[PDB]
């Protein structure tokens, strides 16, 4: 076997794939002797999910030569939808594969599903991200920028990020009415991961696609925190913090 990946968690591989699968269908996962990465991006070009899995987010990790795995993400997560999470998930194939295998293992139950995908050939033309700098760094808990996604979505096709001096503003305004979230900055010690979190450089009001949102917050099951990096002058940087590595959105503002 070529490549051996036994997760950690047998859901996160499923909660990785969803935060692809609603968006591109067909994706590249490539892996290596450091770990997996894969790229999604459609037509438009305006939003990129990237990730990264490290070393470290398998309980063994083995990958001989660098392999792509072109996965038909429907499939892969009817599939994973197969795993009980009490299971533990272990990636396996070989060397030049036309299949990816998906091995179930049930502890103390004497249990194991065998599952095989069949590979699709899938063009994935890479982009190194080009690191920048950004004009306000941001960091909230995950469940709480869904909601306010979910929310002024009633509302708009369209909404507003407003990064100002200690304030963060979502706004959206549409046919039926208009929604305002505003948030401060605050640092909660008893319990750190509620805590709202800002840099700001220079102050952004930064608009975006409804859809995208939604398709990012998708995300939100991978990370207590979401991470908002935002540009004027370049895509803004939604990121869910895994255990080793992370699940990227570049999302492109609107005009």
């Amino acid at each position: 076997h070529m490549l051996e990946a036994k997760f950690e968690e047998a859901s996160l591989f499923k909660r990785i794939i969803d935060g692809f699968k609603d968006y591109v269908q067909l994706v590249n996962f490539q892996c290596k002797e450091d770990g997996i990465i894969a790229q999604a991006v459609d037509d438009s070009r305006v939003l990129l999910v990237s990730l990264e899995i490290g070393v470290e987010a398998f309980q063994e990790y083995r990958c001989d030569h660098p392999v792509t795995l072109g996965m038909d993400l429907t499939s892969l997560s009817k599939i994973l939808r197969c795993g009980n999470n009490t299971d533990t998930l272990t990636l396996i194939a070989d060397n030049t594969p036309d299949s990816i295998i998906l091995l179930f293992e049930d502890t103390k139950k004497d249990r194991i599903a065998e599952y095989s995908l069949k590979l699709m050939d899938i063009d994935a033309d890479f982009l190194k991200i080009e690191e920048l700098q950004y004009d306000s760094t941001l960091s909230l808990p995950s469940s709480e920028f869904s909601k306010i996604v979910r929310d002024l979505s009633q509302l708009s096709d369209s909404i507003n990020i407003m990064i100002t001096k200690e304030t963060i503003k979502f706004v959206a305004d549409g046919d039926i009415g208009s929604g305002s979230v505003i948030i401060k900055p605050f640092v909660d010690m008893e319990h750190p991961e509620t805590s709202i979190k800002l840099e700001m450089d220079q102050p952004v009001d930064l608009t975006f696609g409804a859809k995208y949102l939604l398709d990012i917050i998708k995300g939100s099951s991978l990370s207590d925190r979401v991470g908002i990096r935002l540009s004027s002058e370049a895509p803004a940087l939604f990121q869910f913090d895994l255990k080793s590595g992370f699940l990227q959105f570049f999302l492109a503002p609107k005009f």
